[PDB]
């Protein structure tokens, strides 16, 4: 109700503050703007009470146009500032206090007046007239009885207006009404998960009475809500309320014994029980399944939130006094959903949005180090005419008293030149405090959160080299592939990847698959992994997807972080039954619980690690004398254990994935730099204790060739390393900060390592 | 007037006196069934057999009902049924030795559950058991003493044909709130689509449950009003809450039409009203067999237009 | 005042947390009679994690043993 | 460390993969042979007489009673 119920004098308020801003070279609509145009009406209530006040208009009209400045604007897009609309808000108010129900000029003084943050309030206060003064010159100038007593009346409150209206709801609250077209079968469920916003359903259908978009049925019809919290004589008073029901013909409820009433139709009764718990009561009796079905009521989609937002903009940026951008809400709602996404949608939007306008409200509304070197001042100056006072000591008193009022006339100078250009500008709601707030909440640092998902695709294959050394066709396989469904060219129902890990073990499988969550979700410790060597049994197929009912894994553990990574350790050995799951994931790209529950697998990628094959590559290295494989093509190594993958498997398994990776083998050279990245890494972890580790080639050389084995790989390198480095190292640094704050050179004379100790 | 069965317990035959729930239709046959275990001098004491929910609950209902009806024959006259729930269960013994005392007294009490060796071996209670075909073949059949006793009654779902009957026999039962008229031809293609998808519950209670939400879209879809009393009630509104401030401001001048413009509104809303129920009440919405299968194609999935064929 | 909360001897509780870990091995071997192949292993790998090599949050240290 | 590669083999075939790659130490013991032993028994004097503190006792016992 914003123009309803308005009238002809408070509807020209706005045309007057528009015409106002070309003529004062503002571009924006504040409080100067409608302050003038009041005065410029007087023919309602509020021009009485300004004759009785000696205030004239052109009085006015120099006092503020003196406090607000003058300069160069835009032509056109003259709209209103949120201060400005703080003046609605109250106005509703103010009505409901007097149990009115209208809008004139009589309630924009009052508005502009209980604000004190505008520039017309400091007019009012500058003509000795406050809202205590205006209070009284107003005045001066001017049934289902037990349905109402055991639950609450819906569009009571929603007629005046004080909760606020159901937005974004465009679908299912028109699907409601329209299967509502009938005695029968009209008694539809809200089904969803907790949080999903089901309370809000109630309100709507209340809200069409008040706007009067609700059908002749519908048409001044009393929603009635029947809550959950007010829980022989437990079947006593229900019985009465629906006797009303049916005589009235306008009372709805709506619930979160009563068979017989349903058996013939005469209660529109909407459920919101969850699907837990809907399908083991309602289902199993028969009475209660002629009238109740499931309806699909789940979260919004990202986009659907922003305008849910939308329409609710105005009940948050006027009660904060903060201008919010389009931006700010859809960027809201996207990072939301990256990091935060276990309270559902759109109940952990709305408490996002509330700190990130109250934040940058609470920045905005500080004193710039100005009132507050004044302030103290003033403070001391009223504690030294204290100890002049009890002190019987007048004649320094006197000049306490002129020096105390004389802080005081500056104070209100300064405190109002403060405000004058503040009032003038809005603080908009930047992307970056949306950031920083939903930073707080996971602990990612801001840097990978505000990333525009353009440079870290192109910049994907050196984020991996640095962790990985080598095996550089394995690298640029799965890059070139993920990107292909990023940008949109692969089914959008697939998941992202589908990559299989083949080779020998040990190799380094798990260090390069922990990089690719660090390079896409920002986390190393996003990966889930999942080892087959306990999946075994056939039975063992019903615990990763959950205890079916009537009994009591991995879907509730990748709920509550769907940006990660799946890995399986040995998938080749597993039952049978394991790889029919495996393919649906991969196909359709999302799962089901025995809840009912359709969790999600588009943004998870699923790494397969196996075993087989691996017999294979290691004889063509040896194969030819005075080489190896090494040099040959990456496609013709891909055929020849694409037929033996394909042996041990099924052929339509493997036509869904949608690169096989097979990795190569560790050489002499290719251990040398692992060795320095190692030593590169606990430098980063020795950084807080300043000291610069250098290694040469030849301590690298003897280290690396120590636990040399291909086939365990990599991992005898770190066993070495710790035996090696890490022994001697560790006894320098508990002998009294020996080596603190110091550079250590590590060198390999042919047997030893000597360890040299000089400056940094 | 067994006082101790009575808190104990629940009573059917005063609710079935009342006759304030849905008549049980098509357990015709369960019913002659269970009267002739009980006449009989050997293993008078039946045992519903099958699973929890294929309509066990309706053949006890059913008996006390014959009651009222006087159906039942000289041998099963005039006797109470009681019923003892499984969530009141030592202490727990102390209350079952006065019970069965009164039972033997009165000789019209008919105990039904869902120790007591002794009391089944000499034929002194005749209770009918409701335990499933799993708990009955491991816990009475392993005991010698119960299996003489209880007698177990092949209670499974009900025809096709017979469910049928159901429908029609309480369409008389469905019509009593807003008196609409419901076509024979949904009753029949009510139980044809219902196995077809739904076959997890057994019958009845799965085959009644395709009309529950498949056509509601014709009756109250031509009550409402095309742009007719969207915009003559918002008037009434507005004249209405403008008035009672007027009188305070003390602004006659206006509020003198705003009465006379509310008293002819408040009777063009009467006339519209009257002449929309007028041309609507005659014609009758009964249903329609294309809506019938809407229903089910978002139970499971399946399309629209593969389910009409 | 500390060593009467816990009980633990005045000599104890002034410990410099340096020279404790340099003799770990001639302490452990007053209770531990043989076996040092074990022993200096262990010294050697407790001695790292307190300076700082081993990650912050994972424990000190996470020995399997094994044998008769 | 020879001894801790054959049996870091044996030890992951009834047991997880990556569960023994989190482990900073495999320790492996060994027998106790009869020289060992020997100083075993003399450790078990020693803590025996020093219980017997408070009791003032001096306790000897010689090389032939601990090959005993
Ligand atoms: N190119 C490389 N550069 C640096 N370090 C490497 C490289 N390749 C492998 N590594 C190291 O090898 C180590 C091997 O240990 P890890 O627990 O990750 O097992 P893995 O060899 O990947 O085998 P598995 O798949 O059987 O678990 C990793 O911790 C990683 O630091
Ligand atoms: N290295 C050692 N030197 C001397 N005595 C030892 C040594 N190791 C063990 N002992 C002796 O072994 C005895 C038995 O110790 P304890 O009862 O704790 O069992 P344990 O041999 O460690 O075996 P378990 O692991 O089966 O409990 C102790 O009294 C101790 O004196
Ligand atoms: N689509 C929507 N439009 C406006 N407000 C909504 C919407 N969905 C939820 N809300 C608001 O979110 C608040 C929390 O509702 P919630 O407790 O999640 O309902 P439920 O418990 O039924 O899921 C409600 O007060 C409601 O006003």
């Amino acid at each position: 109700m914003l123009f309803g119920r308005l009238t002809e004098r408070a509807q020209r308020v706005l045309a007057h503050a528009q015409e106002e801003a070309i003529r004062l070279n503002h571009s924006n609509i504040g409080t100067e703007h409608l302050l003038l145009g009041l005065m410029k009406e007087p023919e309602g209530i509020a021009a009485k009470v300004l004759e009785s006040f000696n205030i004239t208009e052109d009085k006015v009209i120099e006092e503020v146009e003196k406090l607000i400045g003058h300069g160069q604007d835009h032509v056109g897009t003259l709209h209103y500032t949120p201060r400005a609309k703080k003046v609605i808000e109250l106005s509703m108010d103010e009505a409901r206090k007097l149990h009115h129900n209208f809008v004139g000029t009589e309630h924009i003084l009052l508005g502009l007046i209980r604000e004190n943050e505008g520039v017309a309030a400091r007019v009012f206060a500058n003509l000795d007239l406050n809202i205590t003064k205006a209070r009284a010159q107003v005045v001066k100038a001017l049934n289902t009885p037990t349905l109402d007593s055991l639950a609450r009346d819906l569009t009571v409150i929603a007629k005046d207006g004080t909760l606020d209206p159901v937005i974004g709801r465009d679908k299912e609250i028109t699907r409601v009404i329209e299967v509502l077209s009938r005695r029968t079968k009209n008694n539809p469920v809200l089904i969803g998960e907790p949080g999903v916003g089901k309370t809000a359903i109630a309100e709507g259908l209340a809200q069409a009475i008040v706007n009067n978009e609700v059908p002749e049925t519908l048409k001044d019809k009393r929603v009635m809500s029947l809550d959950m919290g007010t829980v022989g004589e437990f079947e006593e008073r229900l019985k009465k309320v629906m006797e009303e029901i049916q005589q009235a013909g306008n009372v709805i409820l709506f619930i979160d014994i009563l068979k017989p009433a349903l058996a013939r139709g005469e209660l529109q009764c909407i459920g919101a029980t969850t699907l837990d718990e809907y399908r083991k009561n309602i289902e199993k009796d028969a009475a209660l399944e002629r009238r109740f079905q499931p309806v699909q009521v789940d979260e919004p989609s990202v986009v659907d939130t922003v305008a849910i937002l939308k329409g609710l903009r105005d009940r948050y940026e006027a009660h904060h006094r903060i201008n919010i951008s389009d931006e700010a809400i859809e960027a809201a709602v996207k990072l939301s959903n990256r990091y935060v996404s276990d309270r559902f949608l759109p109940d952990k939007a709305i408490d996002l949005i509330d700190e990130a306008s109250s934040k940058v409200r609470l920045k905005s509304h500080t004193t710039p180090n100005n009132l507050k070197e004044i302030e103290q001042e003033i403070e001391k100056v009223k504690n030294e005419k204290d100890a002049a006072v009890h002190a019987q000591e007048f004649e320094n008193a006197a000049n306490l008293r002129d020096k105390q009022t004389k802080l005081e006339k500056q104070y209100e100078e300064a405190k109002n030149e403060w405000k004058n250009a503040q009032n003038g500008m809005s603080t908009s709601l930047s992307e970056e405090d949306i950031a920083e707030v939903i930073a707080g909440w996971t602990g990612i640092p801001l840097t990978k959160i505000n990333e525009t998902e353009s440079e870290k695709l192109l910049s994907l294959e050196d984020t991996l080299h640095e962790r990985v050394i080598g095996q550089k066709d394995a690298v640029n396989s799965i890059s070139k592939a993920v990107r292909r469904a990023r940008a949109g060219l692969k089914d959008p129902k697939r998941p992202i990847g589908s990559f299989i890990f083949l080779g020998p073990t040990g190799v380094g499988k798990t260090e390069l698959a922990r990089a690719l969550a660090e390079s896409m979700f920002g986390d190393d410790d996003a990966m889930i992994r999942v080892d087959m060597s306990e999946f075994m049994e056939k039975h063992a197929v019903s615990r990763l997807v959950g205890a079916p009912p009537g009994y009591v894994q991995l879907t509730e553990k990748v709920r509550r972080k769907p940006y990660s990574v799946i890995l399986f350790d040995e998938i080749e050995k597993a039952h049978p039954d394991v790889f029919n799951i495996l393919l649906q994931v991969l196909d359709d790209g999302h799962l089901t619980d025995t809840k009912g529950r359709t969790v999600d697998f588009r943004n998870t990628i699923i790494i397969m690690t196996s075993n087989v094959g691996a017999q294979e590559l290691q004889d063509q290295r040896f194969a030819g004398f005075g080489g190896s494989s090494d040099g040959q093509d990456y496609e013709t190594i891909r055929k020849t254990m694409l037929k033996e993958l394909k042996n041990s498997f099924r052929p339509e398994f493997l036509n869904r994935v949608d690169d096989i990776i097979v990795f190569h083998k560790l050489t002499k050279e290719e251990l040398k730099e692992i060795v320095t990245m190692m030593v590169n890494k606990l430098t980063n972890r020795l950084s807080e204790q300043n000291i610069n580790i250098i290694v040469t080639d030849k301590a690298k050389d003897k280290i690396a060739e120590e636990g040399y084995d291909p086939e365990y790989g990599a991992r005898p390198l770190i066993r070495a390393i710790q035996k090696t480095i890490e022994d001697n190292l560790s006894e320098l640094i508990l002998d009294g900060n020996q080596i603190e704050g110091k550079k250590v050179t590590v060198d390999h004379d042919g047997k030893e390592f000597k360890y040299d100790i000089a400056e940094q």
